[PDB]
């Protein structure tokens, strides 16, 4: 009855269960989660793998003396339970010295620091054996105006990942990068707010094609935009590295709900999108129980994600499949949509009198396109109302 | 008094001042405009050029016959005057034939006839004497989900723009084109949404050197962006070939309201930039006079605009000059954001112990940053309080 | 299979299936359905009735001879059909002499001709048998803040309404009268942007118990608010004398998509709370075909409105009804909501030491709420993935 | 050049210059403000008082003890300042059994509790003189549907209002209750999400006498509506006890800018509304110094506040004496705005041919607002570009 299993690919963050739920107006409701205990309830869930920041695994001032005593226990977890760990990010939000901005920050200084702390916990990326790193810029970015000069900070940041590209090109490491994009919060404006200013980001590095992206869902919900859309220009353009799961209900803070919540009509049309293009990395989930919880509900919140991703890659399979469907979309010419418009070349086309001097625009503006029933077909499939 | 002169590059539209103030719940107010007297009334007031689609300055099924009629009339009235023409475009929105859309649409035949009516407005757009030439995909999307597959119309998309280049260069002309996003408005959802969509879609196309964008002021803000953040990855990125100014409140329909309206402290930011990075194109005015005017009220709105752009350009040059506002910006360690990170190589980083294992994050971390006093500095400038 | 009946009270405006399909930026793409034809084929369908606007029976400027005429071909309709008309309203939008609006327009003689042109109307609502009426004031408002006192405008509205009730009141009519909010679109801002602000208007009235609103899908929607909650308080305060159902996708310009469409996780909580505080008016269907479809699309998107409703009410049903469902709601307390908090009187809880100084707020604060279990119970139902 | 004194009555909260600075995604970047020492700061600035939540000055767990000693050095730090305390508020968000809400939450045993911690903290804010009694429901939400009846919800707020004013009628305080209304943040959706919400629920309380509101720019401008538009119904209707000023960027998370940020075009038209109607009570700030800053930063930042009001309010005056914007409001008839409508009685105008049969609505369509005049005007005042 919709069960996972690690062939499916589903994984979680540290980070994600182990919320304790600290928001701006309210203390933790819920105590403290230890990464081996997150990790043997998750692989019994059904899952694959876990990721996590540098600061989940092994606390902020650490030595590295304990900081071997962390790395070992999460280890041994992995092994007695079978789990991967196939992506890996850097802290670069919580303390203070932050507050700036990591890569981007004025201090100069704290950009060094910052340069360091990631090529660190990239080493250990590898150890473990992750294949993607993720870079989350959530401090880089300003309230005011006359307080970041966004031509200067977008060359402190080609600087940033140039760098980082230089390492492990050294290191040798087969690892590869993903930018996810925020438009905000917890900064009044983000640098590279959306997935569109990534991409175009990632053409002017020294090494393109260590880069890529991991669009998140709410994220791109949080600017207004067709996320399934924009998962279509990564694709296209080959650069969907990884991605993050979760719910969005419209604009405002990142609510960061269980996956099929929020625009379910649009987690519908990712499933059927990432299933059809084929994407085998991980089905990642960046979620956050809510607070009103506790463990058990913790637990049941993380089970529901997997569950609607599955029911929806059904109902989107049946949705293809259906012999029906398959005509409404002859009907509406998305097979014409496919076929290239001037393979004939230039010339062929200034020449050929069928496209302009003689094309009957009346006739052909006459011509419904069909597409209202096309979906409701598709909302009965979803809804599981067709028979 | 704030009195514009040709020199100082504003232009408008003919559909701008032209609005007739037909709304989706209303008839038009105001009568309808012709050509000729938009340019001696704009001229009048202080202005450069005139910008227009092909449909604007000759009527949609007009012979070659009277097409040559209203060229000439056109071209007399441009002489009078000494108005300019430094941008065209084309009207792929109106008629019913592009409901489905043009370069995008799925029925392959109106994607011909699309390219066609295009290439034919270029040829003007030169014989006028246009250094660029604006792109704006309205009709370029869906409603429904499987009324466009994204993949198949971004490939209709480059498509198009190839065409138009092997065409621009086998003319041998020193035209240029401008890709205008929008998030949305009249179709649920756009493609190229937002000006960092378009930038990546552009690394893609086979002659990128000849394409560029045409940000507008309200667009970017219909996503709820910062605007003056997007001028900057295009100028970063060299890619600032036109803009389209105004206003817009925030998120909703799409307002064109005259230049200075909506976000005051916005296209404070934003004029500022423009000065400084040395923008020289035209200072575009894309802007629709409310329909509750009539056309002394046209004329009055259109004053405002370029009014606004001057008054702000002074404020912003004073804000910089201040020996005071210099120093404010030292204090905030701006001029350490233009300074390279490790321009001393990663090596050099690597062993630099001053910046990880001997880095004093507390003491760093204290420093305030400083960028309130900066703020309501800039703001005293822009309302003229300082002294 | 989801078959409706009249039975069922689905109605329709003839503004909605009859929209031609003219944008801001496009032409019209459907021809004129005549009002008689519009009845039959939704009689046909399955529909109970329609609404309509003055100008929509009547056109503008017709002569009280042709008046006769339009009023009677109606009449016929309505019987060889069988089709009710339950509802009617005024048309103070379209026209330009509603630039600044009807009720509120600055120029005082607008005033009083947009409130016969409402009175006249009325006699023809009644006439036909219409038990509530509406009003949109989508012209009521400002896009400038000197161009519209907000108190003065908030009165020439109550002395509008309260006129009207005078007169039905004097002909003793039964009919009653409901206001519809908007918070935006054609006006920057318009008066009453949400049910919220209209309710408290309507307490200010000088016949209270003759008003209640309307409340819109998409509008409520447009300012981002949850609808149900919106739907609940004017229950809660007896105020919901008619609804428009509808279909948006987030805030932007008014899509009026149809029903299902847009937030579908939403348009599930409105029919249960409809169903359960058993709503029996009618549920209205304000939407418009897109403009990318033609006659036989027109028809099947108004089929899928209706069949939406009926799967998501049985869907809904069997979820009060599931007994495990049942049991989830006992677990998150939403039985102890429905309990009184102090029905022992204030003095009692003043001395009650249970709930102060002696509460334990620890063990209290640990009890999780279960929400996130009766969610993806809920999920599974609307899914219909319980089995 | 534009000095606060007392006597312009501007305000703050405890907890407003105190944040210490942790948001979601960060630690706290300031250290713990003593209430004692806000207090000398302030009065120092040029303010008149302050307010706050009980546990401002009251630390949660307090015994009667130490609870005697935070009173006893507030009192004296008043009186060698001469600050006064015009308004108290309840803290019912911080701790998690408020995970579900006070007044609302499901449970109960949660509900007494929270009526009583309000109740104590009503007997001290007379104690030190407060007018005014401010609630702010943050925790009164839902993130899921199932989780909370909207209806049985607002029947346990209803009665938490009412036992109040049955508590401070039989004390006979002379206080009154200003209920703070926010669409959303820290809940996915809250109860009374607007002015307009809280204003229809205030004419079902038992005693409506003693309840208004106390508006919150951002709040408002978070579901994208226009702040001055909504504090001119309440004053209509007469509930304006207090105000909440700051600035906010759009939709987004809750910024609490200092005020004259955000948007300064609307913080224009609000003094000039607040201004004109005479309101008298507290010009409070609720605000948050961002965390980039340190100690000298919140004092320039709550200086920024102030001074933006007062300069604002200079220009709104000789905006208003301006004997040209005179003329130009008469030349768009917002004295006939101020005229009634039908002071003539319905009968007169029902006979009155000059308002439909005879109304020549094509030559008053005709007739111009002349709106974009008076908006420049508005703006060459604000910039200080008239002369
Ligand atoms: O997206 C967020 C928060 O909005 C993070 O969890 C990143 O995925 C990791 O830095
Ligand atoms: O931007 C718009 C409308 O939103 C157009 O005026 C383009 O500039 C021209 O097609
Ligand atoms: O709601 C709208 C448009 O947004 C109208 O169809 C009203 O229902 C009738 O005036
Ligand atoms: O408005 C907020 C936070 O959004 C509070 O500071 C209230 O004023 C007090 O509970
Ligand atoms: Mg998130
Ligand atoms: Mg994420
Ligand atoms: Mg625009
Ligand atoms: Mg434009
Ligand atoms: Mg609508
Ligand atoms: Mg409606
Ligand atoms: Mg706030
Ligand atoms: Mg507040
Ligand atoms: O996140
Ligand atoms: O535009
Ligand atoms: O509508
Ligand atoms: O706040």
């Amino acid at each position: 009855n919709y069960q996972p299993t690690p062939e499916d690919r589903f994984t979680f963050g540290l980070w994600t269960v182990g919320w304790q739920g600290r928001d701006p107006f309210g203390d933790a409701t819920r105590r403290a989660l230890d990464p081996v205990e997150s990790v043997r309830r998750l692989a019994e869930l059904g899952a694959h793998g876990v990721t996590f920041h540098d600061d989940d695994l092994i606390p902020f001032g650490s030595s590295d003396s304990e900081r071997e005593e962390h790395v070992k226990r999460f280890r041994q977890a992995l092994d007695d339970t079978g789990m991967k760990v196939p992506m890996a990010t850097t802290n670069l939000f919580t303390h203070p010295v932050f507050k700036d901005g990591g890569f981007t920050a004025n201090d100069r200084d704290v950009r060094r620091y910052a340069l360091r702390k990631t090529i660190r916990n990239i080493d250990l990326a590898v150890e473990l054996g992750a294949e993607t790193y993720v870079a989350w810029g959530g401090r880089e970015g300003a309230e005011s105006g006359g307080a970041k000069d966004v031509r200067d900070a977008l060359d402190r940041m080609k600087e940033a990942f140039d760098l980082l590209g230089e390492y492990v090109t050294s290191q040798g490491y087969d690892i590869r990068f993903a930018i996810e994009p925020k438009p905000n919060e917890p900064r009044g404006d983000i640098l590279l707010p959306t997935v569109g200013h990534a991409l175009a980001f990632i053409e002017r590095l020294e090494r393109p094609e260590l880069y890529g992206v991991n669009p998140e869902v709410g994220h791109e919900q949080m600017a207004g935009l067709n996320f399934p859309h924009g998962i279509a220009q990564a694709l296209w353009a080959g650069k969907l590295f990884h991605i993050d799961l979760n719910g969005q209900n419209g604009i405002k803070y990142d609510q960061d709900l269980r996956f099929g919540a929020g625009d379910l009509r649009a987690a519908f049309w990712l499933v059927d999108l990432l299933e059809s293009a084929g994407y085998s990395g991980p089905r990642h989930f960046d979620f956050k129980p809510p607070r009103t919880e506790d463990f058990d509900g913790v637990w049941a919140s993380a089970a529901g994600c997997m569950r609607n991703y599955l029911i929806l890659k059904e109902r989107a399979a049946a949705f293809r499949a259906d012999p029906e469907v398959q005509e409404a979309l002859r009907a509406s010419r998305l097979d014409e949509l496919a076929r290239p418009t001037a393979a004939d070349g230039l010339q062929a086309l200034l020449d050929d009198r069928s496209a302009f001097e003689e094309f009957d625009v009346d006739a052909a503006a006459a011509r419904g396109m069909a597409f209202e029933r096309l979906d409701q077909l598709a909302m009965d499939h979803l809804l599981g109302a067709r028979g």
